[PDB]
C-alpha cells in the first residue's frame, strides 16, 4: 500500500454535477445503477478514473453508448477517450451480506445501512470518491416491502411505488450539492420518534429518529437533545438548519460513534438509546455531545466541506469546538474544561509523543481511516480554541461569518479557514499557521522574579517542541499565554506596564521572551496557562503551598482544579519511584489536609469538587514520566485512594450522606451532587472493609438509576470488595440480553485489578453477550483490556501482548477500523522498559507478517517497527 502526500493535492480532470442512483436492495445481491453528469476539465488525452473497491462490473455506458475504451485496474476503472461534457452509466453489483468492514454498504442486524466517510462510497459504486468533486444527489430504493418498510436517503422523498412480488421503491432528492461520504442509505424496519422544531425564521423541519422496533422508550432524551442543538446553533453561531426533514437512524453496528450524512445522520445506538435504569449522567451527556456534533456539522463539515482528506480538521476540530461549547454553554463551562484538558495531556499528547504523531493537518496519509484521531479532533479544537482566545468571540464570529461568505457551498481548506479569521478580525495569524503543519507537544518552561525596589515582575518563558518521527525540523509557535497574579489576600493583581494595562493574554511567539509587569505592589502567586490557553507542557517550580493557595484562590474553578493537578503530580511521581524501590506510600500532610479542604468548604461548586476529588487516570499518570512503569502506577494510584480514604473517612462518609438525592433528574446540579458523592464512594469503598462492602452492596441494590449502580458496581470491583462476584452475577442475569449496558459489564471486567484478569476476559469471548461481530462489544472487552487496563496489558509475562494479536489476527480480516483502534497501545513500545520493547516489538513483527494485512494496521505497525 502505497503513502499519499498533501503536497501532491491537484484539482480533479474530470467533474461530477449530477448523479442519480438505482439501488434494487437484497442482502446477498445489491444491483446498483449509477447515471453521473460529467465534465472534463482537463486534457482530452486524460482519462476519467473512477475509485472502486469490490463490484463486480456489469456494464459501462456513455451517453447511452456501451462503452469499449476502459480498463480495470487494482482499484479504479479508467475510462478513455471521452467528450467534455457526457452521462457516465455503470451498473454494478455489490453484496451487503459480505461485508464484515462495515464500510460501504452493510447489514446492521436486520437493517441496511451506509457508511461512506472517508472513501466507502467507492465500495458502493465506481465514482470520483474525493470530498472535493459535488454533486446532487437522487436516490432510488428498491425493496422487499416486509423486509424493508422504511427505505431512506439524503433529503426529501419525491416520489414512490408499489411493484409485484411484495416490492416497493422509494426516491428521494438532496438538493444541495455534496461529496459522496456524505451519502446514506438505510433500509429496513423501526419505530420512529418524530417530532418538530421551527427555526428562528419560521421552518418547520420535522425531526424523526428511527430505532429498532421496542427501543421508541429510549429515545426522547436524543430528540431533546437534537432541538436544544439546533436551537443553540441559532443563539451562539446564528445558524439555521437548511432542510425540511432531519433524520436520525440508530445503529447497533457502527465503527464509528455516528456521521453528519446530510439530512440523514447515523448513529452508533450507543449515542442515541437512554433510559434512567440503562444510561448513565456520562452517557445523557455524551448523546447530548454527539447529537450536537454531528448537528453542527451541517455548516461545518456539509455546508462547507473538505477540499481533500488532510484537510479534516477543518471539520473536525472545529466541529469538536463547536460540541464542546454547545456542551460548556449547557452545562458547566469548568467541569467540560477540565474534562477536555484531561483528555488532552492524558491521551493526545500520549499521541503526538508517538510514532504515530501528526500535524492536525497531515502531510502523508496511507489508509485516511487511521487519522480519525485525538490529534485531528481534540489538538485541533484546542487549536481552533487558541484563535478564539486570540480574537475575542465577537471577532470569532465575524470570521465564522466570513467563512461562509466566501465559502458556503464548496470544498475549503484549513488555511482557508484561517484567512477568514484573519481578515475578518484583522489580527495576523501567519505565525498561527504553524500550528497546522506541526506536530509534537511543545513545552513552555515559565522563570520569574520580583524586585521589591521597582514593584515590577519579571516573565521570562520560552518554548522548544522536541523532534518527533515524523518530523526532525521544529520552530516556535504563536501561543496565546494568559496569566493573572494574585496578591497575599487573593485579590488580582493589575497587569500593566509604564502606566498603560496589558492583556494578560501574552503572546509567546519566540523561542525565549521576557515580559515586564509594573504596579506589582506585593510578590505575586502566578495563575500560568490559565484555562488551559494552549495545548502545552508547562514547566514552573511551584511550591506547594502556592498550589494550595491557588486552590483556594484562583478565580476561575479550572484554575483551582488544575492546581490540584500539579500538586498531585509531584507526589505521584515521588510514589512512583518509591513504588520501584519496594516502599510504601509517602505524602506530606499538608497535600492531605488540601483535600479535606475541598471535602469541607461550604461554597465549593460540588461539580468542581467532585474533580479535584477524581484523580487522574493511570493514562495521565503515564505522561508525567518518560518511561512508563505500568504496574507501579495502577498500584500508586491504588495507593493514593487508600490513603485518602483513611486520612479522610469521616469527612467522605459525611459528604457522601449529604449529597444523597432520592428523586432523580438528568440536570446540571443533580449531576454535580451526585457525581461527587460518587466520587466520595470510590475513596470509602478503599477503606475499613466491612464498611466498604456495606455502602457500596446497599447503594448497588437501592439505587434508583444506573449511574448509581454502576458507581457501585465499579467501586466493588475496583477495589476487590467480598460483595463483587454476587453483584456481577445479578447484572448479568438482569441485563445479558442487553448489549449497550452489558459494554459497561465488559469494561469492568476488563479493567479488573484481579490477578487473574486476563483468564476471565478470555472466557468473556464466549460469553452470551459478547460477540466479535460487533465493534462495541469488541471495544468494551477487548479494547478496554488493552487500552484501559495497563497494568495487565503490560503483565511482565508478555500475556497481553499475545492476547492482543490473537484477537488483531481476526480482526485484521474482519474489521480492519476496529483493528487499527485496537494495535493502538501496542504502537507505544518505546514508552515502555527494554524487557517489555523486546516482547511489543516481537509481537508487531507477528503482525507484520500476516498473509492479507490491512493497510490500515500496515502504516501503524510499519512506524512503530523504525
Ligand atoms: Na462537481
Ligand atoms: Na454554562
Ligand atoms: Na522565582
Ligand atoms: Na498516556
Ligand atoms: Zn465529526
Amino acid at each position: 500500500p502505497q503513502a499519499k502526500y498533501r503536497h501532491d493535492y491537484r484539482a480533479p480532470d474530470y467533474q461530477i454535477t449530477d448523479i442519480d442512483l438505482t439501488f434494487d436492495l437484497d442482502a446477498q445481491k445489491t444491483v446498483v445503477t449509477a447515471v453521473s453528469q460529467a465534465v472534463r476539465h482537463g486534457a482530452s488525452d486524460a482519462p476519467l478514473r473512477l475509485n472502486g473497491e469490490d463490484l463486480k462490473l456489469v456494464s459501462v455506458h456513455i451517453n447511452d453508448e456501451p462503452w469499449t475504451a476502459w480498463k480495470e485496474e487494482e482499484g479504479a476503472l479508467v475510462i478513455s477517450n471521452l467528450p467534455e461534457r457526457f452521462t457516465l452509466k455503470i451498473i454494478n453489483e455489490i453484496s451487503p451480506a459480505a461485508n464484515t468492514a462495515l464500510e460501504g454498504l452493510y447489514q446492521s442486524g436486520d437493517a441496511l445501512c451506509t457508511q461512506c466517510e472517508a472513501e466507502g462510497f467507492r465500495h458502493i459504486t465506481y465514482y470520483l470518491d474525493r470530498p472535493d468533486v459535488l454533486a446532487r444527489f437522487t436516490t432510488k430504493i428498491i425493496a422487499d416491502k416486509i423486509k424493508y418498510p422504511f427505505l431512506l436517503s439524503n433529503g426529501n422523498r419525491v416520489a414512490q411505488g408499489e411493484l409485484e412480488n411484495g416490492r416497493h421503491w422509494v426516491q428521494w432528492q438532496d438538493p444541495f450539492p455534496k461529496p459522496c461520504y456524505l451519502f446514506a442509505l438505510v433500509a429496513g424496519d423501526f419505530d420512529v420518534l418524530r417530532d418538530t422544531f421551527t427555526t428562528r425564521s419560521g421552518r418547520e423541519v420535522a425531526l424523526e429518529l428511527y430505532v429498532d422496533r421496542g427501543n421508541l422508550d429510549r429515545a426522547p432524551w436524543a430528540m431533546t437533545s437534537l432541538k436544544n442543538s439546533m436551537k443553540w446553533d441559532e443563539e451562539r453561531f446564528g445558524l439555521e438548519y437548511d432542510l425540511d426533514i432531519y433524520m436520525i437512524v440508530a445503529v447497533d453496528f457502527f465503527n464509528m460513534g455516528a456521521m453528519e450524512n446530510k439530512g440523514l445522520n447515523i448513529f452508533n445506538s450507543k449515542y442515541v438509546l437512554a433510559r434512567t435504569d440503562t444510561a448513565t449522567d456520562k452517557d445523557y451527556l455524551d448523546i447530548e455531545r454527539v447529537i450536537g456534533h454531528e448537528y453542527f456539522h451541517n455548516w461545518t463539515g456539509n455546508r462547507v466541506t473538505c477540499r481533500d482528506w488532510f484537510q479534516l480538521s477543518l471539520k473536525e476540530g472545529l466541529t469538536v469546538f463547536r460540541d464542546q461549547e454547545f456542551s460548556s454553554d449547557l452545562g458547566s463551562r469548568a467541569v467540560n474544561r477540565i474534562n477536555n484538558v484531561r483528555t488532552m495531556r492524558g491521551l493526545q499528547f500520549a499521541e503526538d509523543a508517538s510514532p504515530m504523531a501528526h500535524p492536525i493537518r497531515p502531510d502523508m496519509v496511507i489508509e485516511m481511516n487511521n487519522f480519525y484521531t485525538l490529534t485531528v479532533y481534540e489538538k485541533g479544537a484546542e487549536v481552533i480554541r487558541m484563535i478564539h482566545t486570540l480574537l475575542g468571540e465577537e471577532n470569532f464570529q465575524k470570521g465564522m461569518q466570513l467563512y461562509f461568505e466566501r465559502h458556503d457551498g464548496s470544498a475549503a481548506t484549513c488555511d482557508d479557514f484561517v484567512q477568514a479569521m484573519e481578515d475578518a478580525s484583522n489580527v495576523d495569524l501567519s505565525h498561527f499557521r504553524r500550528w497546522y503543519s506541526q506536530s509534537g507537544t511543545p513545552i513552555v518552561t515559565v522563570k520569574d522574579d520580583y524586585n521589591p525596589e521597582t514593584e515590577q515582575y519579571t516573565l521570562t518563558i520560552s518554548q522548544r517542541t522536541p523532534a518527533t518521527p515524523d518530523q526532525a525540523e521544529k520552530q516556535p509557535l504563536h501561543i496565546p499565554f494568559a496569566i493573572e497574579l494574585y496578591d497575599n489576600e487573593g485579590k488580582v493583581i493589575p497587569l500593566q506596564k509604564g502606566g498603560h494595562p496589558v492583556n494578560s493574554v501574552l503572546n509567546v511567539t519566540q523561542a525565549e521572551q521576557t515580559f515586564v509587569f509594573d504596579n506589582v505592589y506585593f510578590q505575586p502567586v502566578p495563575a500560568l496557562l490559565c484555562e488551559f490557553s494552549a495545548p502545552v507542557k508547562l514547566e514552573y517550580k511551584w511550591s506547594d503551598q502556592q498550589l494550595t493557595f491557588l486552590m483556594r484562590h484562583a478565580r476561575n474553578d479550572f484554575s483551582r482544579w488544575d492546581a490540584a493537578q500539579s500538586l498531585l503530580a509531584t507526589y505521584i511521581k515521588l510514589n512512583v519511584a518509591r513504588h520501584q524501590q519496594g516502599q510504601p506510600l509517602s505524602l506530606p500532610v499538608h497535600v492531605a489536609d488540601a483535600f479535606r479542604a475541598v471535602l469541607l468548604d461550604e461554597k465549593i461548586d460540588p461539580a468542581l469538587a467532585a474533580e479535584i476529588l477524581t484523580l487522574p487516570s493511570v493514562n495521565e499518570m503515564a505522561e508525567l514520566f518518560d518511561i512508563i512503569d505500568p504496574i507501579a502506577i495502577a498500584e500508586v494510584r491504588e495507593a493514593l485512594t487508600r490513603t485518602l480514604a483513611t486520612e479522610l473517612a469521616d469527612e467522605l462518609l459525611a459528604i457522601y450522606n449529604a449529597n444523597y438525592q432520592s428523586e432523580y433528574r438528568v440536570e446540571h446540579e443533580d449531576i454535580a451532587k451526585r457525581t461527587l458523592r460518587n466520587a466520595c464512594l470510590r475513596f470509602l469503598a478503599f477503606g475499613e472493609t466491612h464498611l466498604a462492602d456495606v455502602l457500596v452492596s446497599k447503594q448497588f441494590h437501592e439505587a434508583n438509576n444506573m449511574t448509581d449502580a454502576l458507581a457501585a458496581l465499579s467501586a466493588a470491583v475496583a477495589a476487590q470488595l467480598p460483595c463483587r462476584d454476587a453483584l456481577m452475577q445479578e447484572y448479568d442475569d438482569k441485563w445479558h440480553q442487553n448489549g449497550l449496558v452489558m459494554d459497561k459489564w465488559f469494561i469492568l471486567q476488563a479493567t479488573s485489578p484481579a490477578a487473574n484478569v486476563l483468564e476471565t476476559v478470555r472466557g468473556l469471548l464466549q460469553h452470551r453477550s459478547f460477540t466479535m461481530s460487533n465493534p462495541n462489544r469488541i471495544r468494551s472487552l477487548i479494547g478496554a483490556f488493552a487500552g484501559s487496563n495497563p497494568a495487565a496489558f503490560h503483565a511482565e509475562d508478555g500475556s497481553g501482548y499475545l492476547f492482543l494479536v490473537e484477537m488483531l489476527t481476526d480482526l485484521n480480516s474482519r474489521n480492519p477500523q476496529v483493528a487499527s483502534r485496537l494495535i493502538e497501545p501496542l504502537i507505544r513500545l518505546k514508552r515502555y522498559d527494554a524487557k517489555r520493547q523486546e516482547k511489543m516489538r516481537a509481537a508487531l513483527e507477528q503482525l507484520k507478517g500476516l498473509e492479507n494485512l490491512s493497510g490500515d494496521l500496515y502504516e501503524k505497525i510499519t512506524k512503530a517497527l523504525a
